[PDB]
């Protein structure tokens, strides 16, 4: 209706990102950065739909195994030179061989990529992979197993293209600030560690015409009460996905049409480091599952709108739907504490000689409030038989610590990379990139296995229900509940839907009002 004059928006990305690297990274601040700067074949409208990014058309063999992308004939990199199906050949390699390191290596694997495992595992060199230019501006993939969501995949960061002839230059120093090359909506005009990133608009992005937010800072509050304040006080236009549980039911009151609160496909999590002593115990494990009341948590310590959950997969993502809570959730605490208990007498624990450990989590007043809250229920709720510290690290240090098995019991969440059960299924294969709690069941690995094969959704719900059974009896983490993304955005912001399941941020989707 009546659009302002600047277009400038200030977000809170919430930590300093680990890298503007796709190929580096896990996490949300790193994939909201890198979403600004780069396109993948296929991206997103405000509620998480799919329109076309870097391919403009693209179609799929009946199989569902052969997928064929047909790229911008005349697409440019932000420094001019042509955005080819090469770059995505070059991508999607440099995304799997082992020499990147990359922590979503294994993505491609979950796209059923011709080769991408053995790839993953040293067995084949990256550019066996199934995936190729028959063109140039022609990307065909080649699946082994029926993807029928393979489009949706593509979505995902680590799927996004790289300036091929930029970073064979300049190896991994491509990515500083005065070097960087993308085909997104965005550049960055500048990077402060700690306490900015600034966007310019990338005037070479292929729908440049269709871009509204001219300029854009990304701050990094790691904690909500701060964020909220910063809000408040008119110097931010919307939060992280966090607030402060002690001010939200007057925040919707006070500031009644700002706060936005989007169903998210998110778990989250107590990640047990399977391979450490004493978790490589499953009693333990249990004792662990048992003794913590998720109620307390969603109800008393947040109270948002998270739900109560004791398995990985949100059962409300397309085709987790037979997926089953597991029996002692349906039981007494009375009793539930009991059977703790014993289990841990059974393995050598007293109020004298208590389980003791450290809960890892990344820096945020939310985090700690549940982390006390854990660790207060543990100890009460087996009569001192559980005696946990608490230990917060920077979102960056987190993350490495969690990759190099540095913890006991991590805070963790994971967000669909895509709307479909297997975004969470595949994290526990024994051989995932992103299987950080080091948890391996060769029973796990072949339900998902048998679950690529099936031809049908029901076949396919019916294995991941397997695997969450085989997941939840080995008691592999401790799932806690299902996101809510609460967020407070200003009456001049629109393009913020909160209904994309994902609760992705595109600056390219937003515009400010008068």
């Amino acid at each position: 209706t009546q659009l302002d004059e600047k277009q400038h928006i200030v977000i809170n990305n919430g930590a300093e990102p680990q890298s503007f690297d796709p190929h580096k990274t896990e996490g949300v601040p790193e994939s909201n950065v890198a979403y600004q700067l780069l396109e993948g074949l296929v991206t997103s409208d405000s509620e998480g739909k799919l329109q076309p990014g870097a391919a403009e058309s693209w179609e799929n063999t009946p199989d569902f195994k052969t997928w064929t992308f047909h790229l911008r004939k005349d697409a440019k990199w932000s420094n001019g030179d042509p955005v080819t199906a090469h770059d995505f050949v070059f991508a999607w390699r440099r995304l799997v061989d082992p020499a990147t390191a990359a922590p979503y290596a294994s993505y491609l694997s979950y796209l059923q990529v011709e080769n991408a495992q053995d790839i993953i595992d040293g067995k084949k060199k990256p550019a066996e992979l199934g995936v190729e230019a028959k063109d140039d501006y022609t990307f065909v993939v080649h699946a082994t197993n029926p993807v029928p969501y393979a489009v949706s995949l593509t979505t995902h960061q680590s799927l996004l293209p790289l300036p091929q002839k930029v970073v064979e230059k300049l190896g991994d120093a491509w990515v500083k600030k005065e070097n960087y090359v993308g085909n997104g909506a965005y550049k960055l005009a500048n990077h402060i560690i700690n306490e900015k990133i600034e966007f310019e608009r990338n005037p070479l992005y292929w729908n440049d015409k269709e871009t509204v937010i001219n300029s854009a800072t990304f701050l990094a509050i790691e904690n909500p009460s701060t964020d909220v304040a910063r809000y408040r006080a008119g110097d931010l236009d919307m939060t992280s996905y966090g607030l402060p549980p002690e001010q939200f039911a007057k925040l919707k009151k006070e500031l009644l049409g700002e706060v936005y609160v989007t169903r998210t496909l998110g778990t989250y999590s107590y990640e047990l480091n399977n391979k450490k002593a004493p978790f490589d115990n499953v009693n333990i494990r249990k004792a662990l599952n048992l003794s913590l009341d998720r109620n307390v948590i969603t109800d008393k310590v947040l109270g948002q709108g998270q739900t109560p959950t004791y398995v990985f997969t949100p059962t409300y993502i397309e085709e987790g739907h037979l997926i089953q809570q597991p029996a002692y959730s349906k039981e007494p605490m009375a009793q539930r504490n009991e059977e703790a208990i014993k289990l841990l007498e059974e393995a050598g624990y007293s109020k004298a000689n208590p389980l003791k450990f450290s809960i890892l989590y990344n820096t945020n007043e939310n985090h700690k409030k549940v982390a006390i809250a854990a660790a207060s229920m543990w100890k009460a709720n087996t009569k001192g038989l559980i005696d946990v510290k608490l230990e917060n690290q920077e979102w960056k240090t987190y993350i490495d610590s969690r990759r190099a098995g540095r913890y006991d019991v991590a805070r963790a969440g994971w967000h669909a990379d895509y709307n479909q059960a297997t975004t969470f299924g595949n994290y526990f294969l024994s051989n995932s990139s992103n299987n950080t709690a080091k948890y391996a069941n060769p029973e796990y690995d072949k339900a998902m296995a048998e679950s690529y094969a099936a031809t049908d959704a029901e076949g396919r719900a019916k294995a991941y229900a397997k695997a969450e059974e085989i997941l939840g009896k080995d008691y592999g983490i401790v799932p806690i509940f299902n996101y809510v993304n609460p967020r407070l955005v200003k009456p001049y912001v629109k393009g913020y839907s909160g209904k994309d399941p994902q609760d992705h941020i595109y600056l390219r989707n937003l515009y400010i009002i008068k």
